[PDB]
C-alpha cells in the first residue's frame, strides 16, 4: 500500500530483482538527500559499468533527458518507472527526486520490485505539521524523529509554533533563544533540510505587542538571529490574544514590512505565512470588518491561516469558499487534530476523517495541529500526508491502519485494539468529537436494551463483548512490553494501563450477568470494586497536568456499558436477595449527602459533578485552602464553624467537613 497513493499508477504482473550488478546514471547531479537514500537501497549490490541501469536527475538534467515529457509539470513531481531493462528516477525538481525514492522505498519488497509506471505530484502546495499546542513543547528527540517521519511521507512543511515555549510567545519573543536552545534549532534546521521539510519559525508577539518602531525592529532582529540559525521560512502569529495586537491594518502593515524588508531582501526565504486573530467563521464578527481588511492589504504572497467554521473543525467546500472569499486567496489550512491540549485526559487515535476531499485547488496549504504525545500523534500526521498528497484517492481506514503498521509493525493488531477505542474526546467546550468502538457499539446497545428490560440477551451480542475484553486485556498487556517504539510506550503506557483495567471491569461484570450462586456474584462484586479503586489511584497519580489530569480511555461506548451494566444487575441482586450493594460505578474516597451526583477529585480538590438542572465528608483532616461556589466546616462533624464569603480562604484551617460549580480546596 503505497502511502501516499500516487496519482498515476500502472502495475503489470512481473517482479524485478533489485540488481546485484548495477551502472548508476545522474548520482553526480541529483539531489544529493535523494542520492544517499538511493545508495542506501544498494548497499549490499555492486556498483559496475555494465549491469542495470539506474537514472536519477531533475528535469534537465543529462541523466533524465530521455523522459522529459513523462515528468510531470507539477512542483515535487516526478517520473518513476522499472522494467526489466532500466530504473527511472526523475523529479521535476531536487524534491520532487526525493519524493520518487520515498516511493521507490515502498517498492521494494524482499529484494524484489514491481514492475510499475508512476506519475506523481501533490495536490496542495503544503503539506505537514504544525507544533501550535498549549502544554509541554515536544522534545528535541521527538522533533528530529518527526522530521524523518515527514520526509519519508512527503510532508514539505513544519511550522514551530509550541504556545508555551517562552521565546516563541510574549514576553520573550523580544529574545534571542539562549545558546543550548539555538544549537538545537539548528540541528533541526539542518535535519528538517535533509529530509526535505520546510522549518517555519513562527512568532507569537500579539498579547504585549506595541505598534511602534522599538517593537517593530525587535522582531525583524529576532528574524534576523533565526536566520542566521538556518531558518528560511518564517510565520506571524495573531490567535488567541486581546487589545492592541488584533489590529487588522497594523497586523497586515507589519507583515508586509517584514515581506518587503526581509522576506524580499534574503536571497533564499520561502514561506511567510500569518495566523488572524479571527481564524474561524464563528469568531469572525459581522459587524466589523477585520478579515477583508487582512485580504485587501496583506501582500498576496503571504499565507493566511485558518481553522475551518469553528476553533475545531473539519474543512467543507462551502467553508473553504466563505473564507477565501474575504481573504482573496486560498486559505493556508490549520487543522485542530489531534491536538488534545483541552481534553488533555484523552488520547486522539482515530482516523482523520471529515474533510472535503475535492477542494485540494481552494486551499494553498494543510498542516495538522497535533497532540503533546508526539510518536502517538503520527497515526493522525500520517494520514493527513496521505489525504494532502492525494485527496482524491483519500481512504480514511486503510490509510489509519497503513499508519499504524509503519508505527508499530511487531503489534500493529494491538495498537488497532487500543486506538479504536480511543479516539473520542468527551464532553468539550467546542463541541467536538469523533466515532469510536464502532465495531461494537450495536451489540452493546442490544445487549444493554435487552439485560434492562428484562428480555434474553442474543447470546452472540454477549459473545462479542467477552471477545472484545479479552482482546483488550492482550492489547494492554503487549503494548506494555514493546521496544519496537519505546518512546510512543512512554506517551501512552498510563492509558494502557486504564485499559486493561477497563477491560478486567467489563470481564467481571459479565461475570455478574452470567451470575449462577450468591457467593461467586459477591466475589466479582467485590473485585469489581478493587478495580474502580485502582482505576481511580491512576486517574489521580498519572498524567496531573494542571486542566484535564487524570487518563480516560473506551469513554464513549464501553465505560457507558460496564458502568450501566454493573448498575443494573446490582440492582437484580439487591431486589432479589433483598440486600443493599451500593451500585456507584466510580471509586470516591470521600463522601456527600444531601443528590446523586458524584463527587470528583482532581489535584487537591473535591468538587460536586456540576449538572443541568448538603454535607461533603473527607476521608480525613487536611488543611483547607478556599470553596468556591456558583457556609460552615467542622472537624468532627459536631463542632462547626460558619464562614462568610462566590469564594471564601480558609487559611488552612482544619477541614474534614463541609456544609452549605461547588469546589473544596485542600493543602497537599
Ligand atoms: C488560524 C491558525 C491559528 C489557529 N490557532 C489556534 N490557536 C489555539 C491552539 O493553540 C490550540 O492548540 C487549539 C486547540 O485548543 O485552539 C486554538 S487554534
Amino acid at each position: 500500500s503505497l502511502q501516499p497513493p500516487p496519482q498515476q499508477l500502472i502495475v503489470q504482473n512481473k517482479t524485478i530483482d533489485l540488481p546485484a550488478v548495477y551502472q548508476l546514471n545522474g548520482g553526480e547531479e541529483a539531489n544529493p538527500h535523494a542520492v544517499k537514500v538511493l545508495k542506501e537501497l544498494l548497499s549490499g549490490k555492486q556498483s559496475s559499468k555494465k549491469g542495470m541501469l539506474i537514472s536519477i536527475g531533475e528535469k534537465g538534467d543529462k541523466s533524465v533527458r530521455k523522459y522529459s515529457r513523462q515528468i510531470p509539470d507539477h512542483k515535487e513531481g516526478y517520473y518513476l518507472s522499472v522494467n526489466e531493462k532500466e530504473i527511472v528516477l526523475a523529479g521535476n525538481d531536487e524534491r520532487g527526486t526525493y519524493y520518487a525514492l520515498q516511493t521507490f522505498a515502498q517498492l521494494l519488497k524482499d529484494g524484489k520490485l514491481p514492475e510499475v509506471e508512476i506519475k506523481d505530484y501533490p495536490s496542495v502546495r503544503y503539506r505537514g505539521v504544525v507544533e501550535g499546542f498549549y502544554g509541554t513543547p515536544w522534545s528535541h528527540q521527538a522533533r528530529l524523529s518527526q522530521l524523518k517521519f515527514y520526509g519519508k511521507n512527503k510532508m514539505n512543511t513544519y511550522i514551530y509554533g509550541p504556545k508555551d515555549d517562552p521565546y516563541h510567545s510574549a514576553p520573550n519573543w523580544r529574545l534571542p533563544y539562549p545558546d543550548k536552545e539555538a544549537a538545537q534549532l539548528q540541528e533541526l534546521v539542518a535535519v528538517a533540510n535533509e529530509n526535505e521539510v520546510d522549518f517555519v519559525w513562527a512568532i507569537h508577539p500579539g498579547q504585549d505587542i506595541k505598534w511602534n518602531k522599538e517593537d517593530r525592529d525587535l522582531l525583524l532582529a529576532k528574524f534576523e538571529k533565526m536566520y542566521q540559525l538556518g531558518v528560511r521560512s518564517f510565520a506571524v502569529f495573531f490567535d488567541d490574544i486581546s487589545g492592541e495586537g488584533t489590529n487588522p491594518q497594523k497586523q497586515a502593515e507589519l507583515l508586509n514590512y517584514i515581506d518587503e524588508k526581509f522576506a524580499q531582501v534574503k536571497p533564499d526565504i520561502n514561506q511567510l505565512v500569518m495566523c488572524p486573530t479571527e481564524y474561524n467563521k464563528s469568531w469572525s464578527n459581522p459587524n466589523g470588518n477585520y478579515l477583508t481588511t487582512l485580504g485587501d492589504k496583506l501582500n498576496p504572497s503571504i499565507q493566511i491561516m485558518w481553522t475551518g467554521d469553528r476553533v475545531i473543525s473539519d474543512i467543507t467546500r462551502d467553508g473553504i469558499s466563505w473564507i477565501n472569499e474575504r481573504i482573496k486567496r486560498p486559505a493556508y489550512i490549520w487543522w485542530n487534530f489531534p491536538v488534545s491540549d483541552y481534553v488533555r485526559d484523552h488520547l486522539l487515535l482515530g482516523p482523520v476523517y471529515g474533510n472535503d476531499t475535492t477542494i485540494a485547488k481552494e486551499m494553498s496549504g494543510f498542516v495538522t495541529n497535533p497532540m503533546e504525545h508526539a510518536e502517538s500523534s503520527k497515526i493522525a500526521i500520517y494520514s493527513v500526508a496521505s489525504y494532502a498528497w492525494n485527496p482524491a484517492k483519500y481512504d480514511t481506514w486503510q490509510t489509519w491502519k497503513d499508519a499504524i503498521r509503519t508505527i508499530l509493525p511487531s503489534a500493529a493488531e494491538e495498537l488497532e485494539c487500543f486506538a479504536m477505542h480511543n479516539s473520542d474526546l468527551g464532553p468539550n467546550g467546542h463541541g467536538y468529537r469523533r466515532e469510536e468502538s464502532m465495531d461494537i457499539q450495536p451489540a452493546a446497545e442490544r445487549f444493554l436494551k435487552a439485560f434492562k428490560e428484562g428480555k434474553n440477551y442474543d447470546k452472540a451480542d454477549f459473545e462479542t463483548l467477552q471477545y472484545t475484553f479479552e482482546r483488550m486485556k492482550e492489547s494492554a498487556d503487549i503494548l506494555l512490553m514493546n521496544t519496537e517504539n519505546k518512546p510512543l510506550i512512554v506517551e501512552i503506557t498510563p492509558w494502557v494501563h486504564q485499559f486493561k483495567l477497563t477491560a478486567e471491569m467489563g470481564e467481571e461484570v459479565l461475570k455478574m450477568v452470567e451470575g449462577r450462586n450468591e457467593s461467586y456474584f459477591l466475589r466479582k462484586y467485590n473485585h469489581v470494586k478493587a478495580l474502580q479503586q485502582q482505576m481511580f489511584y491512576i486517574d489521580q497519580t498519572s498524567n496531573q497536568n494542571p486542566y484535564q489530569p487524570g487518563v480516560k480511555t473506551a469513554t464513549r461506548v464501553i465505560k457507558p456499558l460496564i458502568d450501566r451494566t454493573f448498575a443494573t444487575v446490582v440492582k437484580f441482586f439487591n431486589q432479589k436477595f433483598n440486600a443493599h450493594l451500593d451500585a456507584t460505578t466510580d471509586y470516591m474516597p470521600h463522601k456527600m449527602i444531601s443528590k446523586n451526583l458524584p463527587l470528583q477529585v482532581k489535584a487537591n480538590r473535591v468538587l460536586i459533578s456540576p449538572a443541568n438542572e448538603v454535607e461533603i465528608e473527607l476521608d480525613a483532616i487536611y488543611p483547607g485552602e478556599n470553596i468556591q461556589i456558583n457556609l460552615e466546616i467542622s472537624t468532627d462533624g459536631k463542632e462547626w464553624k460558619t464562614v462568610d464569603l462566590l469564594s471564601a480562604g480558609l487559611q488552612k484551617a482544619p477541614v474534614k467537613f463541609v456544609r452549605f460549580q461547588f469546589v473544596l480546596t485542600i493543602e497537599k
